[PDB]
């Protein structure tokens, strides 16, 4: 038993919900909370724009010396840092940017990072301002992810959407 709440379960292993993931994250305190980032770990829009606010940008300050130490990440790869204030760690994870024209074949990677975790409260990768389409997001996730993922996705519509046309 662990503490979400108010989750649709989807398969096994995933579940849904229509929430806020920075909301989520105050409220659960999750072991992990995956960030939509990018190679450059610049949290300025996004889920990355909003976790990194609500941390009061000690987010972005410690992602500033991962990449001075280590380097961009790749798309498709991750990286686990400090969840702040809102959960014991933070998975970073790069998804493709359509938006930047990148492979969607990556996205099954990115998702394969989640497998590293037994439980995470994540967003759905590659959607929103990463320019995929978010029913093609889900789909992979649940072909991928086998550990427990909790989908918080923000946009109501979306949510709707999503729920209505899942296989
Ligand atoms: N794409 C998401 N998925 C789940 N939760 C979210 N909170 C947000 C807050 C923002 F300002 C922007 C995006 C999200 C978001």
């Amino acid at each position: 038993v662990n503490s979400f709440s108010g989750y649709l379960k989807l398969t096994d292993n995933v579940y849904i919900k229509n929430a806020d993931i920075v909301e989520e994250a105050k409220k659960v305190k999750p072991t992990v909370v995956v960030n939509a980032a990018n190679v450059y770990l610049k949290h300025g829009g996004g889920v990355a724009g909003a976790l990194n606010k609500a941390t009061n940008n000690a987010m972005q300050v410690e992602s500033d010396d991962y990449i001075a130490t280590n380097g961009p990440l790749k798309v498709g790869g991750s990286c686990v840092l400090s969840g702040h204030n809102l959960a014991k760690h933070c998975l970073h994870v790069v998804g493709p940017n359509v938006n930047k024209g990148e492979d969607i074949q990556l996205l099954k990677s990115a998702y394969e990072n989640f497998n590293q975790h037994e439980v995470l409260l994540a967003p759905l990768l590659s959607a929103g301002i990463f320019g995929a389409d978010p029913i093609h997001s889900l789909r992979v996730c649940v072909d991928t992810v086998r550990t427990n993922v909790y989908l918080a996705v923000f946009d109501k519509n979306l949510y709707d959407k999503l729920v209505s046309s899942f296989l």
